[PDB]
C-alpha cells in the first residue's frame, strides 16, 4: 500500500472490501497481498478508451440497434492457453458473429470468455477423499493430488501473464486479417457442406453468400471489413486479482473514473450475487460495463433492486442481465423480470445464457448438456421478447473451436458413448465447433421471424 | 469545312462518307451542311475519358465480371424530354439495376436510351395518303400533316440542344442522390407490395432487403453507394448528326483517337447493317464502344465478319452483339453464332434485345408486344449461354417510368381493350413501369439458376 | 399560361411581376411570352437537391468554416461557349481553388460565372450613330449592324440550350477526373516555374507540394480528391428567362419551395438593385442562395434593409453581400456596412468583387483594369475584416483560361501597347490565366496573415 | 524435446545450434532447457502475417518509397515496463514519426525497441570487486549484490510475460486512438511553444500544421489517420529465448516458413556478429526481417559477405544494415560499404544508429552522449547518401518519453552537473523527450534538402 483513491470513492472502496466475498480461496494473506501489490503496477489487459468505446456499443445493444455475442471456454487453463486453441475460439466466435449479423440485420458486438476466465466457482468446498477440488488455474492445479490442489497466490501472477499473452494474440489475430469476413464465409460454407444436417441450413448459407457477393458488386472497399473488434470478459470473482487490476483514467472531456482493467466487461455470478456482498458493490463502483447472472429463483422485485444498484444513473447498456433459467423455466420466470425492470426505467441488455441452467449428470457419469435443450432456452428467450415487445440483446454460450465431444445432440448425433472419445474441459461441457456454428444459424433464424 | 484529320484516318474517313447510308432523310444539302458545321464546334454530349472508363467497364462485362443494363424510350421526343419523364426513366433504370446486381452477383453497368435517341428507322418510305411518315423528332414532326412531316435539317440542332439538356439532368440526378440504393430499394418494396403478383417475387425482395440491412450492419460508408453512373446511348443513324459530333482526344498516355461524342456508346441497326455501307465503316473508325443489332437471318459466318471489322484488335467489350431474334428463333439461331464468334477469338458482349424481334399488330389495330414472349426470349437467351458455357452479357429493353399501357401481359393483366386507355410512344411499344421492374426480378432469377 | 402557384406565393408572385424591371430588352411581347411558355417545361439547368446542398455549404462560409471562390467570363457568348474554352475556365477555377484551400485552411466552395451569364447590363441605352448596343447574346448579336443588334426573344431559347450544354460539360469534366488535385498541383508548378515572378510565390508552391506529398504518405484514398463540385451562377436580369426557369420542388422532409433553377446561385446587380423593383422581390421569393452587388454609394442602413428583405429568416449563408467599391473606397465605406449588418443578426457571406469597382478607360481607348488595384481592393477587404474580427467569405473575379491580354499589370508586365495583341471579351476586361493564378497565390497569402 | 523440423531446415538448425554464441549467460543447462520447452508452446509475441506485412513495408523502404523509424529504451526493465512509461515512449515514437513523414514526404514505418529488448551485451564479463555485472533483466537483477546478479533461467519466462504485456498495450494504445495524428500534432505544437529553441523549428511546425488543416479542408475521412502500426524489435541475443520463440507458419499461398516470433524484426549486434557464430546463422535461417549492427572496423568486402548470407535471395528490405560509426568516421567508412553492397545487387535498408558509436565517459563519471555529435552522425549519413545517390532508409535511436537527463546538449542545454538530477537507464544514455522530438525536426530538415 501507498496510493489512496479520491475522497468520493475511498469511503465506498473500504466499504466494499469489508463485505463478505463468497467462493474465495483459502491461502496466505501476507503473500497474496504481495502478489496484489505487484499486479498494481503492471500493464493492464485493456485501456479505458476501449472500455468507453464498448459502453457506447453496448448502449446500441440496449436501445435495439445491435446484438451481443458473448462466449468462449468455460474455464481457460494455462495448458490450453495456446496459439492454435485461441485461434480456433476466435475463428468460431467470428464465424458465428457474421451469421448472427445477417439474421439480426444489425451489428454483432463480439465479447469473449478469454484473457482472465480462470476462476471457477462451480464446486463443493471439499471433494471426495477429503481433498480440496480444482477452483481454476488462478487458484490451484488440475492435478488430483494435495500438492497441486494447494491454494497458491502466485497463480494470480501466472494468470495475469497468460491473460496478457491471450489478449495480445486476439488483438494480433484480428488486425492481421483472420477476421476478414470473405474468408470467414468461405469457412462457413465448408461447415454447411460437411455437416450431416447441411441442406437444413443451406438456404440461409447461400443467402449470406449472396449478400457478400452483392457487397462486392456494389463496389465497397474492405475498410471496416478486413478487421473486427473482439472484446474480452471473465467473471470478476477473486477479490485480490480484481482489486489489483483497478486503475484510474482521466476521460477526454475532463472527469476521472475508476475501471477494473482486468477485462473490458466483467460479470457477477449466481453464487456471488448478494446485494450486500463484495462483488455487487465492487461492480457498482467500477465504470466497466457489467453483467449479472440470473437464475430461476430470481424475483422481479430483486432484479429491479440489482438494476438500481448496478445502474444508478440509468445509462443504457451499462448493466446486462443474463438469464440462465433452464429450457422449461425461462418462459415462466423471465416475463415478470423484463416487465418490472423495463417499467423501472432501465434499458439493460437482455442476454440469454442457455448453458449454466441446463447442466445434468448423464448415465455415463460425465457432466453434460443436451444441444436441443440449449437451443430451446434461446427459442423461449426470443418468444418472451417477441410477445412482450422488448429487444433480445444477446447470447452467452460456452464453446471451443476444437473437435471435442462434450455436449449431447447436434447434427453429428453425439450420444453418451461418444463422450469419453475426446473430453478436454476444465469444468463445464462446451459446444463442439459444429454445434457452435449450428447454434448461430438457428439463433439467426430466430432473429428473423 | 476547314480542319483535316490526321493522315491515317482521313483516307478511311472519305472512304466512309462515300458509302451508301440507308434510312437517311431527304432534305436540302447546303442547309444540312451548315447545321453540321455549326455542330462541329459545340460542347460534346460526353467526354473521351468517360468513354475510356466505359470501355474498361464493358471489358469486365465481356470477361464475365459484370452485367450490362441498356434501355429507355424507343424514340425520345422533344415533347417528352422533360424533368418528370427523364426522372421516371432514370428511376426505373436504377431500380432494375439494383435487383439485377443482386441476382447476377456482379456490377450492373447502366446504359440508357437517352440524350440522342431521336432518329427512328422502322418505317415504310411513304405512308398512306401519299404523305411521308414520322422518322423521329431529329428529322420531322409527329403532326400528321405535310407541313410538319417536311424534313428539316434544323431539327439536328434542336436534337443536340435536347440531348445536352437530358444528359445534364441525368448527371445532376445521379450526383444529387436519387441514385442512393437505400431509397431505390424502398421504392422496390412499394412495387412488390402493390403488384398483383406481389407474393410471387417477395422471396427475392425480402432477400435483397436483408443484404442491404447486412451492408449497413457491417458498417460500410455510403461512399460508392450514394451515387451511380448512367451512361447514354442511341442508334448512330443520321450521317450528318453523327459526323458533326466527331471529336479528337489525346489519351493520357500520349496517343490520340477519334470519338463520336454524341453519346458514350453508339449502336448499328438491323436495317443499316451492310458491311460496305456507311454505318459499319463509321463504327469501325470511331473509338466508342459499339453495339450491332442481330436478327434471325444472321448466319454465324457473317457475325464473325462483323466482329473482325468492328473489333479489329480483339479488345474485349468493344463490340457488343445484340440478339433480337424473337422468342422462338433465339434458341435455334444463336448457338451457332456464339460458337463461331467465340472460336474466332472475340470476347464480345452477348446482349439480348427481346423487344424488336417480338413486335406484332394486335386485333385492336395498335402495334404491341406480349410480355410473356419478351421474357421468354431472355429465358432462351440464358439457356443458350448456360448450355454453351458462355457469359450472358446484358439485356436491351424499351421501357418508360410512366404508367402507360403499351405491352400486353405482365402482372396487371394488360388486355387489348386496355391499350387505348393510355398510349404515348413515338414508335415501338414500351414496358410499363411495373413490367420493367417485374422483368428485372425474373431476369435476376434467371441469373441465379 | 395554365398552372397557378400555391396561394401563399401567387399574391407575392403577381406583386413581383408588377414591379419595374430596369435594364430590360425592348422586343415583341406575344413572341417573348411564347418563348417563356416553351422554357416553362424544359429540363432545368440544376435540380433543387443541389441548391439545398449549396445552401448548407454556403452556411459554412457564413459561419467561418469555408471560403467562396466565384468567377469566370464577364459575359459568356455562344461563339465562346466551346469545349476548349469551358475546360480552360474550369481548370483555372480549380487551380485557384486548391491554392485558396491551402491558404484559407478550409473548404473552398467553387461557384462559376457559367451556364447562363449572357445578359449584360453595363451599357448606355443607345450607342453612337443612333444604333442600339450589345446587351448580351441572350438579347442580341455582337455584330455592329441594325440587323444583328435587333432584340430577339428566340435568343432566350438559344441561351438555355447553350447553358444546358455548358453545365453538362462542367459536370462531365468534374466527374471524369480533370478535377483530380494531384494533376492540378502539377499544372500549378508549371505556372510557378514559367512565371516571371516565379521565385516570388515558390515558397508557397513548394509548401502546397509538401502537403500533397504528406497526404499521400499518410495513406489517404483519393475518394473525395478525384472529383469536385463546381456550381454555376449568373446575374438574374431578364424577367422572362428567369421567370420561365421557376420550378417547385418538394423537400425530402415534406414542405415545398420555389426555386429559379436557371442556376444554383443567382445574384442582383448594382443597376437592378431597387428595393421595390422586380429583381429584389424576385430574389426574396425564390429559395436559391442569393448575392447582391454593393458599390460605394451604399449606406449601412439600406444594406441592413436589403438583408431584412432578402434574408427574412436569418438563414446563415442565404444572402451574400458583394463589395465592389474600388481600391480606395473599400477601406472607408465597408466597415460601417459590416458593423450594422452584423449587429442586425444576419450571418451573410462577405464577398469581394475587385473587378466592377476598378474599371477605367485607358490611354489606348480600350477599357481596362490594372491588376495591382484589383489585388489592393482585396488586400483592403481583408484588412477591414481582420480589424473588425469578422470572416472574409469569398472573392468574385472575372477571368479566362485563354492567354488573353485585357488587364494591365501582373507578373508578365502587360502595358497599354500589349492590349490590342489579343482581346476577346464581350464586355469587361478579364484576368489573364497567369493573373488568375497569381491572384490566387496573393489572396492565399492574405488568408494566412 | 519432441517435435522435429522439416528436412530442409533440420540440418541447418543443428548446424546453427552447434556454433559459438558470444555474450551468453552462465547458468544451469537442464533448468534453462526446461524454461525453453515451456516457452515453445506459449502464444507468440507476434504472428507471421504481421511479419509478412512488415517485409512488404520494409521492401518499400529499401526501394526508396518509405522511411524507417526504429527506437525506444536501450534496455527495458521489468520495473520500467509500466503503462505510463510505455505510453510515453509510444507517444514520442509517433510524435517523431509524423514530423519525419512530412519531411521525408513518404510513409514512416514505426519499429520500436520494445517487447523483448531485455538482453544487454555491453559489459566486461566480471565487474569490480569480483562480482558479475548486470546483463539485463532476462538474465539477472540490477541490484548490486551476488544474490540478485546470479544468472536465473526463470527470468526468460518473466521476460516473455513482460514482453506479451508490453505488446498487448502498444496494440491497445494504437487502436484506441492515442495514434490519432491531429492529437499528435497538438502535442508537437506544445513542444515547439515550450522549447528554448522554439522559434528555430517553428517554421516547419506551422508548415506541418498547414498540411493537416489542408487535409481536413480537402475532406479526407480519418480512416487510416485514426490508428497506426507500431512494430516491435529487440537484439536477438539469448540462444535459449530466441530458439524457444521459433514457430512455423503456412503462407496463404501454400509454402511454409520458419519465424522467430519473439518480435517482428530481430537484429544482430556488433559483438555477436561472427559469420560462423550462432547469431548470423540463426538470422539467415529465420524468415523475419533482419538488421545487423555495423561499426568502423567494417570493411566493404565483409559487408557484402554478410548481405550474401543474410539476404541469399536478394529480397529487397530483408537485410537492414545499421551504421554505428561515430560522427567522425561515418563520412570516411560508409561510402565504400554502400558502393560495394549496392554493386553486389542487394537493396538493403541503410539505417543510421548515431547512438552506440558516440558513447563516451564524461568528467562527472556517468556514461553520456552529446546531442550535437548524435545529430552530426546522421547529418553525415545523409551527406554520404546525397553524394552517392542512394536512399537513406532510416534512423535507429535510443530515447525515453520521461523527462530524464542522460544525454548532453540539445535545446535545454544539459551540462555535466545536470546528469545526476534524474538518471534512470539500465545501460546506455537515452534522448530526453525534448531531444527526441528536436532530433526528428532536424532529421526532417535533412530529408528535405
Ligand atoms: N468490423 C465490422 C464488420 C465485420 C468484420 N468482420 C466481422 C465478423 C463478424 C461480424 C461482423 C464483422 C464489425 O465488427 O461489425
Ligand atoms: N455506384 C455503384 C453502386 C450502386 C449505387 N446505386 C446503384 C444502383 C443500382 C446498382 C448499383 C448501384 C454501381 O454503380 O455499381
Ligand atoms: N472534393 C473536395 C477536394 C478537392 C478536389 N479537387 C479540389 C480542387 C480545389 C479545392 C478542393 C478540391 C472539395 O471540393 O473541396
Ligand atoms: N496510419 C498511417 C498514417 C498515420 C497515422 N498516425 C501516424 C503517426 C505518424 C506517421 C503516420 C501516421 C501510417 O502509419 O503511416
Ligand atoms: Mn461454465
Ligand atoms: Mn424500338
Ligand atoms: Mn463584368
Ligand atoms: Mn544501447
Amino acid at each position: 500500500d501507498l496510493p489512496p483513491l479520491p475522497e468520493g470513492m475511498q469511503q465506498q472502496f473500504e466499504d466494499t472490501i469489508s463485505r463478505d466475498a463468497k467462493q474465495q480461496p483459502t491461502w496466505d494473506r501476507a503473500q497474496a497481498e504481495n502478489v496484489r501489490k505487484i499486479l498494481e503496477s503492471v500493464p493492464p489487459i485493456v485501456v479505458a478508451p476501449e472500455v468507453l468505446e464498448l459502453k457506447q456499443k453496448l448502449a446500441d445493444v440496449a436501445n435495439g440497434k445491435a446484438f451481443l455475442l458473448q462466449g468462449g471456454d468455460c474455464a481457460e487453463t494455462f495448458e490450453s492457453n495456446t496459439e492454435p486453441h485461441i485461434r480456433a475460439n476466435v475463428k468460431t466466435l467470428l464465424q458465428m458473429a457474421v451469421v448472427l449479423t445477417y439474421g439480426a440485420s444489425t451489428p454483432v458486438i463480439k465479447m469473449a470468455r478469454i484473457a482472465g476466465q480462470y476462476a471457477k466457482p462451480r464446486s463443493s468446498d471439499l471433494d471426495g477423499n477429503g481433498l480440496p477440488n480444482y477452483r481454476g488455474d488462478i487458484v490451484n492445479g488440475v492435478e488430483a493430488t494435495p500438492e497441486a490442489r494447494r491454494h497458491d497466490p502466485a497463480r494470480m501472477i501466472r494468470a495475469y501473464a497468460n491473460a496478457s499473452a491471450a489478449m495480445n494474440l486476439v488483438r494480433a489475430l484480428t488486425s492481421s486479417g483472420t477476421a476478414d469476413l470473405y474468408r470467414l464465409s468461405e469457412w462457413n460454407r465448408e461447415f454447411v457442406a460437411n455437416s450431416p444436417a447441411g441442406a437444413r441450413y443451406e438456404a440461409l448459407a447461400r443467402e449470406i453468400d449472396s449478400g457478400l457477393r452483392f457487397m462486392e458488386a456494389c463496389g465497397v472497399s474492405d475498410e471496416s471489413l478486413r478487421a473486427a473488434d473482439i472484446y474480452c470478459s471473465h467473471e470478476a470473482l477473486l477479490v485480490d486479482y480484481e482489486r489489483s487490476m483497478l486503475r484510474l483514467a482521466t476521460d477526454e472531456e475532463g472527469n476521472e473514473e475508476l475501471y477494473d482493467l482486468s477485462a473490458h466487461q466483467l460479470w457477477i455470478g449466481e453464487r456471488t450475487r448478494g446485494m450486500d456482498d463484495f462483488h455487487v458493490n465492487f461492480a457498482s463502483m467500477i465504470s466497466n460495463p457489467i453483467g449479472i447472472k440470473i437464475g430461476p429463483g430470481i424475483t422481479p422485485e430483486e432484479a429491479v433492486a440489482y438494476a438500481d444498484k448496478l445502474d444508478p444513473n440509468f445509462e443504457p447498456g451499462r448493466l446486462t442481465i443474463v438469464a440462465r433459467m433452464g429450457h422449461d423455466k425461462v418462459r415462466s420466470v423471465l416475463p415478470g423480470v423484463i416487465q418490472a425492470v423495463e417499467a423501472s426505467g432501465h434499458k439493460v441488455i437482455w442476454q440469454s445464457d442457455p448453458m449454466h441452467g441446463n447442466t445434468f449428470t448423464a448415465s455415463n457419469g460425465y457432466k453434460t448438456r443436451h444441444f436441443d435443450k440449449v437451443i430451446d432456452e434461446v427459442q423461449g428467450f426470443f418468444e418472451v421478447h417477441r410477445a412482450l415487445g422488448t429487444h433480445p440483446g444477446g447470447i452467452h454460450i460456452e464453446f471451443t473451436g476444437e473437435d471435442v465431444t462434450e455436449c449431447l445432440g447436434g447434427a453429428e448425433d453425439i450420444t453418451d458413448v461418444d463422450l469419453p472419445g475426446r473430453y478436454e474441459s476444465a469444468c463445464d461441457p462446451r459446444l463442439n465447433t459444429q454445434q457452435s456454428l449450428e447454434l448461430a444459424f438457428l439463433v439467426a433464424e430466430m432473429l428473423r421471424n
